[PDB]
């Protein structure tokens, strides 16, 4: 007792006990509730970016986001072809703020489809091909898109995205509570327009969904979007109010990405993990000057430590084999997952972790494209004895 | 009593001075044990065309000062030879209406976007938000273009407006009076604001600009491509607690701080028009607008401004050159040709029969369709404003 | 229950602050000058007077810049004169360190305090001849290739807050200690910058900068303080607790910025912080305001107070210098309430860029207080 | 006029804001339930009943 | 609204809709009370197309 | 573009209903035939509340 280091930790015991319990009841004694909340068609020469207000409903789980597009090549004798990314790139950006104007999400469009597959166990709402007689298979077109796009052609695209607040559907850790009465809650969407959708042969594919000798002539005809939320109603009432896991939707699960450069031959290049989150998975995408190469332009992949010590240093076929223990495929050409679920990272407990590339061949504008999956809470920093 | 109804000795048995005694010391406490936030509440970015009217809900914590609305908009001018011009109200009529709803579904802001702006200079000292230019070597200046407008969009162009409005609850960052206690869990409390569109901003040659914001001989197609809104809600967070629940200022929590205004007409050459002031209202300030049937001059069709009072009949009775120079002992320049400020905040109006102190204004030419446009902020104290009659009366 | 003493502690403290301001006189004195040659030396130190309270200083610098350049010219950088100096370190007489900080720094301060830029003449509309007459700080905008500029800069180095304020201030009761005050000018490899360099510390910037170089720097050091001190039944009448108290100012450098990525700068445990001013260096590129998402100010490292993005943070600051700092300077005021934590790191300041090049750093200026251990012994 | 030449029609308080603020064929249709028509053009009914 | 529109035409369209939640003016069975601390009331609304 | 809007209204007092005003305006665009009113007219203006 009596040292404030210790009378902290005593009620952070209590308080995580509680906040498990309270949780267990709202998973057994709540409703899963899904619902439209917008559906728009429009043209992106004119606009392309959507702000979109979720109803203040029950505990927000996430968003589910259909993207429904029709394209024309307009040129002569030309075709296009998909890039590797493809239908992710009809998304361009998804941001998502609370109703206290804390940010949630901020994923690119290519990023929060990687995370879905990676939560799920496969490619996100695919089928696998089976040998079955019974005709299962590719019925609906969920995830759709035409692999190319002929001279005077017309290609429907469909794609899904689902926009995490909640970690899981057992895992309440992130969820918005908005059945009291507050601001509203906003979620903020920028599309595919004509100029960052078709790159010409040469040009850089990230961001595209088609390249090829024919895109300058190519345009959209139509973008349709439809957004559903998925939220819990009927939240159990105790004695004392509502029961609620409070210390589950007072932390935030977010989804950035950012971007370094500066990458040199066979020199380690080193992107820290800069704040006292706890992070959960890493996506780093090498963009080679827009060359995309399978593991032949990096000698190893690696994670730090304080000490300069490596916590796993692998070949980047080694790299993608502990893909493959997890997604049962290997990423597109150019990505390289890290999954740090049962352990995560946490720049408090080890000292200062960093991820480390140390590349191979390096083009001209060549950059390392992150991606961040992690838990915020509020870090409560007690003294400890002595002030000087 | 010979100038005012009621001195400020007459006006202080009016009202309990151990209660007043008992606010002073609860002020001083929340000022020193609370911590200033401000905080966006609400963005959106819509069409005019669509949508011009909006309701903003804020959020219900603390004791709220005021809110800052910033206004980006992108008007494109779609003629084929002739360019528009950027009017004297100019970006300040990117917001026609402010009104602000308590969590106790009580108005406290009712007025335009053009009187909201002058309260901003009138408080500030100088125009709002505005940078200086001076002789400095070292690049100071207007970097950032916090409030920005350009001055003329040609045939065939774009241009970027930007608007800062302070929209106040509290009167000052020292006197919480005026300030709301919205730590309720209710959903009455909403900030009203109505923007301008494409039918109000674009005004052609020969019409009246006065709520306008360009005029020229293309605004027929002269339309918006955008309009962006952010609301940022500035308030006093973790409020000091003792016994018997929250140490509030009670008095200064059951007063409004409001800025309302009202239009009279009926002005003749040659005589006074005096637009009375009201019983039962504490008068800060005084905007008058002459619009001079579309028309605003640099006081070259005033005979005279003047405040009046039932005995002791003119106070401040000037020349329309002299009354501008009241006013640059206070914002450091003059309002655009046609506005008039009159500052009460010294010895403030408050009256208790109903047209006792009015404003005058003698003309020299008056238009067809001509009149005054009024623009009041007062203290008006809950419990009195339920008893209360209209702001003005020509 | 121990601020029924504290408080009379500071009420004995401002009740003697008073008889100071009102018994004293304000003199301000010459103390050195000199005028030397920046390619032979540019570290002076310089001796100020130990008389009375000691309230701050008053460096004027001169310069005078050659351009040698055959064809080309060059071009005020966008902190400009105010690079003269590089560093201002003062000493306490009991070698306590009062004031580390640069030159740009100091002149920010400078202008924060006067509510406009500091020694500036404001242009107005008057018939009267008033204006720029005397060049207080003045600096030619581009010399030529054979040109020469005569430049002036004016910094005053605070010791106390203000003139009304001894709080800082510097009681100079011993003779056998003396108080430093160590003034680092700019050189030839410091205040010229080419194309493309950094025109962080520059003074011009162009083509020609290769040929620029001094022909002499001048400075003036004036020393404000208050003479003819009130003497009480036992020694000096003084506020104890305005004299055992530090203002100082302090710059630092953080490195390790990405987009879209909230970068953290902690603040200290145990000061009272009352401006923080954050330069974006994106890699020798300034920008107004193009390349933040947002400027915000968090507590827990989790909840924000005033995030705002550049445009309403630097409305924040035109109703408090009534003008824009230069590019990629962003000021924030907390005088009103300072920033004080008991723990580390328990309040932050964040910025979250948008575009972020190589080399790029986030350099913070610091201007707080900090009580001392003890009282100062008036004797 | 038809209600061509009105932005609005309301009634007014003075603690309390406008309390019937409505456009020209809004005020219209609280009078359609009170005397089953229209009034004739320019005529603007209220009930205060 | 207008009883035809012909080739090349076009009609304006007017039309009201009461949707109620208390029964009459003078029977308040049905009606909401929107003083509560939960949430705020939503009003869907599918037009034609 | 959009057919479905969200409305959220205040919560304020007892609430008592919703009056509902829908504005439109059609173009006929075919060359000769024209096109007459159906018998639930202008009110499939709103198609679910």
């Amino acid at each position: 007792q009596l040292t404030p280091a210790q009378q902290a930790a005593l009620r952070n015991q209590q308080a995580m006990a509680a906040n498990l319990q309270a949780r267990q009841i709202v998973l057994q004694q709540s409703y899963p509730v899904i619902q439209q909340v917008e559906t728009q068609t429009f043209d992106p020469a004119n606009r392309s970016v959507f702000d979109v207000t979720p109803a203040n409903v029950g505990i927000v789980k996430g968003f589910l986001v259909k993207v429904t597009a029709a394209i024309k090549n307009n040129h002569a004798t030309e075709a296009v072809a998909l890039t590797d990314f493809g239908p992710a790139n009809l998304v361009q950006r998804v941001i998502y703020y609370d109703p206290d104007n804390q940010r949630h999400t901020e994923t690119s469009g290519w990023h929060l489809h990687f995370v879905n597959t990676a939560k799920q166990g496969a490619p996100f709402l695919s089928s696998m091909v089976t040998d079955s007689p019974i005709k299962y298979g590719d019925v609906m077109n969920v995830i759709d898109a035409p692999a190319t796009i002929a001279a005077g052609a017309t290609g429907e695209l469909t794609m899904y995205y689902w926009v995490p607040l909640a970690y899981s559907e057992t895992d309440l850790t992130g969820a918005v509570l908005a059945n009291v009465p507050q601001s509203k809650q906003r979620l903020k969407l920028e599309f595919a327009n004509n100029n960052t959708a078709f790159a010409a042969v040469g040009a850089n594919p990230l961001e595209a969904i088609y390249q090829g000798a024919g895109a300058a002539d190519c345009e959209f005809e139509e973008i349709s979007y439809t957004v559903y939320q998925s939220y819990l109603d009927q939240l159990p009432v105790g004695q004392n109010g509502y029961i609620l896991p409070l210390i589950d939707l007072s932390t935030l699960y977010n989804l950035e990405n950012s971007a370094q450069a500066g990458l040199t031959p066979n020199v380690d290049f080193v992107v820290q993990y800069a704040n006292l989150y706890r992070y959960l998975s890493t996506i780093a995408v090498f963009d080679n000057g827009g060359s995309f190469n399978a593991g032949t332009d990096i000698n190893y992949l690696s994670q730090r430590t304080a000490n300069f010590s490596d916590t796993r240093k692998l070949d980047p076929k080694t790299w993608a084999a502990q893909t493959r223990r997890r997604i049962a495929t290997d990423f597109p050409k150019g990505v390289y997952y890290c999954d740090n679920r049962d352990k995560p990272i946490y720049t408090l407990q080890y000292g200062n972790v960093g991820f480390v590339v140390n590349p191979k061949t390096v083009n001209q504008n060549a950059r390392l494209l992150m991606g961040y999956e992690y838990f915020t809470s509020r870090t409560e920093l007690v003294n400890a004895g002595t002030i000087s």
